């Protein structure tokens, strides 16, 4: 409930918002993180759209979503903490990264791992998405968290004017598991909106199955109604037990 209550141990990150610290709880010497929001240029009606969200983030309760814990304010400089899960596996842009440096694709069987507990979490989501922002845990489970960039995920009709969208984010995020880079890549924001409206890519590297570069595909859908449901897509026979989230 305090910041004193918790231990900083080392910045892992500076992201959007702020830093994201990694913390241990004094109480039990859990191993936390917290991410830093400086509050200090709101904004009253701004602070309460923030309290809401926290509210929201507060409830989402699912192993294929990073976990809240706590948010703590000290007034003393005008920054709320956000405790969350710590995630030991990092995120998959740098999964990423390290597959292009090391010229090493990614094991077929880590992507169906990747898109079955991320289908999940969207299914949650749905109920109750870039590489930065999916985490890896240390028992291979996987995480959903939270103007100069390249919009590389957006989705035609997103473009234009939806769960289907994220699939198509998702479709993206699992092709560039696979290739090492996006599905569709250009310089300029006009070259890369003309390549997603025609919808043509590369197939995924021969070495993954048919199978996984055909759910893809159809992840990438240019019409939406095209793109398989979440529920169609954990019907998929590649997906099995083994794929999914194990404390
Ligand atoms: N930012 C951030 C962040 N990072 C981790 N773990 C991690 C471990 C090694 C390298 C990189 C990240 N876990 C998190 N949970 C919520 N935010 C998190």
């Amino acid at each position: 409930s305090r910041a004193e209550d918790y231990e900083v141990l080392y910045t892992i990150g500076t992201g959007s918002y702020g830093r994201c610290q990694k913390i241990r709880r004094k109480s039990d010497g859990k191993i936390l993180v917290w991410k830093e929001l400086d509050y200090g240029s709101m904004t009253e009606a701004e602070k309460q759209m923030l309290v809401s969200e926290v509210n929201l983030l507060r409830e989402l309760k699912h192993p294929n979503i990073v976990r809240y814990y706590d948010r703590i304010i000290d007034r003393t400089n005008t920054t709320l903490y956000i405790v969350m899960e710590y995630c030991e596996g990092g995120d998959l842009a740098s999964v990423i990264t390290k597959g292009t440096k090391e010229r090493q694709y990614l094991d077929e069987e880590f992507v169906l791992r990747v898109m079955t507990q991320l289908t999940l979490a969207l299914k949650e989501c749905h109920r109750r998405l870039k590489p930065a922002n999916v985490f890896l845990d240390g028992k291979q489970n996987v995480k959903l968290g939270d103007f100069v960039g390249t919009p590389y995920y957006m989705s035609p009709e997103q473009m234009n004017r939806n769960e289907k969208s994220d699939i198509w984010s998702l479709g993206c995020l699992l092709y560039e598991l696979c290739a090492l880079m996006p599905p569709f890549t250009a310089f300029s924001q006009k070259e890369l909106a003309g390549k997603i409206r025609e919808g043509k890519f590369r197939r995924i590297p021969y070495r993954y199955s048919d199978e996984l570069n055909e759910i893809i595909t159809r992840m990438l859908n240019l019409k939406d109604y095209h793109r398989p449901s979440v529920e169609e897509i954990l019907e998929n026979p590649l997906i099995l037990e083994h794929h999914h989230h194990h404390h």
